[PDB]
């Protein structure tokens, strides 16, 4: 219920002051490295607390739906919350580094960190530091737990997978020639998977699983079978709802074609296009100019993307049902249903 | 003997082709992320193999001097070598990121990675990737070892400590006003410790210790008692031997005052200087111009740094002997003697 959902969110949110105290409390005042950590508190507070928390909040909902009454105590719930904030700091480090190699300007409604005065290129070393924080929170809360080295391995691994997709991106979509010869089905897909699906959907629940003992390669692979899918439908949606939706929205609210973004639509346009339009596309798609931009959107609409999306998301929420009823044998199906509910509802 | 020493080095060196095969062999050809890893091989080969290897080679010498005859087999020696290459990749990741936030040009006699064409700002994400490699080599060689989670914790920790000193640096020494009000004794010291001593001296042997079972907080703290010291004398030396030594040398061979580098000498000059010289120092020290540079070196020599260094390194190799005979009770003293030998021999 909203009563419950809302309640859970506020519980997580109000924990961040605690986390900050965990990462810095003692660094501060240390007669050698005190100022360094003194500044860390600021990096922490400036970049970490921000989104809906939907990622870290998934851990909490998952362990809740998975633990038996013998493991729903204060000391165990707080580790649920703390490992939830670890996903959030997992995102904050990638984001900070992301912006810099993008020369971005705004994030979470504020000015990117590196763009801040005094900062700039130091932001790289603070990207390293937030990441160093994912593991110090794990160690504070779970070092004396049978599941520890599992979480440790999960994080250092998903961090490797997102880093891989992050580089598939930095390659595929380069300003230079911009190139539309690369924006293809399997490469777009391959980017959504590593760069996003992994740490966004599998990682959260996967950490809930390891916490209630479930470490079987089979059940974990049954988790990848469907989270890696909602991770797809989520990105497609958060790409379609970009130009083609406005009436109530949030996130990277605005639009971005100024950046040569290998999005769904693009791959879909090139997919079903004529030589003239193809040339038009590789001529108007890729720059901040009211002119060329809207001509790209005219073409997408001229081609038939409003249809392409529907028949897809119309089949997506179906495949998912068949991927659940076929993969949620041990794991409580309610976990995915509840997750899907926050996702499967597009805007035209 | 040179016969032995030399032999050990070649054994380590010739292992890198193996390591590369460990990190990429399978990534290559994978129909989703193949090109990403295909490029990883290049980041690996371009930035990792380079120095004397003196860091990773310390692991090997240490485990050799510490293991009993029951643990000197192929399968155990190769983990010595592999964990040695993990220190090397620990350095390569910090270096790549270092250069970028310094806008450096040359490293290891070649052009910094980011300066390479096509590269540039992608270099950040490749700094993340080399680091992701320190943990995938640990997992390949030590995942089924009682010492594993100890090494894992050691690395994620020293990585946090160097990152802390790295930021003390980026603060203390800023171009802006350059500032000589910061270049002080305890802040210089505090930078050598975290930014360098830790992963350069303690980290290597510390990993040799965990491998032969020695995990006692007391013996480890007796290791920090003296490695953190040679880590000091090493940096002081590699700061003195900069302007004041040439007749046979290696490393950051050249000189660098063009960069406002919080080096030993500077702190030492400001230490014993007159108002005029102080102003001169904060006027001539900090830019690439044959003029001002040599006037800074004239002042250092005018003040008396050639003396300041001697009486120090003259007391250094003494304190060390007293820090050994007082801290090498369980641990074989020969380990530090052998290390000191590659260090304690300055050039005037």
């Amino acid at each position: 219920s909203p009563v419950v959902v809302e309640r859970e969110r506020e519980e997580f949110v109000g924990f961040f002051p605690q986390i900050v105290r965990d990462l810095t409390e003692d660094g501060i005042g240390h007669p050698e490295v005190g100022d360094a950590v003194a500044r860390l508190k600021e990096v922490l507070q400036y970049n970490a607390p921000g989104g809906k928390c939907n990622r870290g909040l998934t851990v909490v909902a998952a362990y809740r739906e998975l633990s038996g009454p013998g493991q729903k105590d204060a000391e165990s719930l707080r580790c649920a919350l703390a490992v939830g904030w670890c996903i959030e700091l997992f995102q904050a480090f990638f984001l900070v580094a992301d912006d810099i190699m993008d020369q971005s300007l705004t994030r979470r409604g504020q000015l990117c960190w590196y763009k801040k005065e005094g900062v700039g290129l130091d932001a790289i070393n603070d990207s390293f530091l937030l990441e160093s924080s994912v593991y110090r929170v794990l160690k504070k809360y779970c070092r004396q737990r049978p599941y520890y080295v599992h979480l440790l391995e999960l994080f250092l691994q998903t961090a490797y997978q997102t880093e891989l997709g992050q580089m598939l991106d930095l390659i595929t979509a380069p300003v230079s020639k911009v190139d539309l010869s690369h924006f293809s089905e399997e490469r777009y897909k391959a980017i959504v998977k590593y760069k996003t699906a992994f740490y966004s959907f599998y990682l959260p629940v996967a950490a809930a699983m390891y916490m209630v003992g479930i470490d079987s390669k089979e059940e974990h692979e049954n988790a990848k079978a469907i989270l890696l899918e909602m991770g797809e439908y989520f990105q497609i949606q958060d790409d379609y709802l970009d130009c083609f939706g406005d009436p109530a929205l949030t996130g990277k609210v605005g639009t971005d074609i100024q950046d040569n973004k290998c999005s769904w639509l693009v791959v879909q346009c090139l997919q079903r296009v004529t030589p003239e339009q193809r040339q038009l596309l590789e001529d108007n798609y890729g720059r901040k100019e009211p002119e060329k931009v809207a001509k790209v959107k005219e073409l997408y609409e001229a081609v038939g993307m409003r249809a392409a999306f529907q028949q897809y998301e119309e089949s997506s929420y179906r495949r998912l049902q068949e991927l659940i009823e076929k993969h949620s044998n041990r794991l409580p199906k309610e976990i995915f249903l509840g997750l899907a509910q926050k996702i499967y509802k597009r805007q035209k």
